[PDB]
């Protein structure tokens, strides 16, 4: 058994959500009576939701307008997840996670979604039965890019950081993993290009989730 850990981002890594996040963010803003530049939305995609919506609304994060928006987003996104079911996931995700488990890797999710939303997504997609630990942005005091979430789930897995790899599509994932003393496999099919992820400290970048699985399996 490998007795190693794999710490997986959700949005843009396991779940093919970036396009839907942008759309639904726009739907929420319109519901809230406003709109923002396309590029502003795109810069937030997959980042923590209250902070992102507060930035887009241009208001303090504690402003009641933010909780109104986050609640509306939860309704719309929840409906999207029921419409997608397992097709929320990229091809080969469940199979790849099962192969990592078969090889004795212990699996966790570290997402910028809130934990309850992460759990619900895990349940609707089938990730839940592959993952030993799930953490989201509100599971820890300091979310991405801080190491804390990765350190927290590694402890839950019983694997030290030196034996964990972070897999993600975002600069915050790469920063989180490096800060935590972990290896990082960037993926290029989500919100970031390969050069950005390299420059953020990814040890390698791959172009598909099966390719990330292969990288881990082959050491
Ligand atoms: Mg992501």
């Amino acid at each position: 058994a490998a007795d190693r850990g794999v710490i997986l981002d959700l949005d843009g890594t396991l779940a093919d959500t970036p396009a839907a996040i942008a759309t639904i963010t726009a739907e929420v803003l319109a519901a809230m009576g406003t709109a923002v530049s396309r590029g502003a939305i795109l810069s937030t995609v997959g980042r923590p939701l209250p902070a992102s919506l507060a930035g887009l609304l241009g208001v303090p994060v504690e402003d009641p307008r933010v909780a109104e928006a986050t609640e509306e987003y939860g309704r719309r996104f929840g409906a999207h997840v029921r419409a997608a079911g397992p097709r929320l996931l990229y091809p080969g995700v469940l199979e790849g996670l099962d192969r990592l488990s078969a090889a004795g890797f212990r699996l966790a999710m570290a997402t910028s979604k809130v934990e309850k939303a992460a759990r619900a997504i895990a349940e609707l997609t089938g990730l839940d039965t592959r993952l030993t630990v799930i953490a989201g942005d509100d599971s820890v005091e300091r979310g991405k890019p801080h190491p804390d979430m990765a350190l927290h789930v590694a402890r839950g897995l019983g694997i030290p950081p030196e034996r964990c790899v972070v897999i993600g599509d975002g600069v915050p994932d790469a920063e989180m993993g490096r800060a935590a003393g972990m290896t990082v496999i960037g993926v290029s099919y989500g919100v970031s290009g390969p050069d950005e992820l390299m420059r953020a400290g990814a040890d390698t970048v791959v172009d598909s989730f099966p390719a990330a699985v292969t990288a881990v399996l082959d050491g």
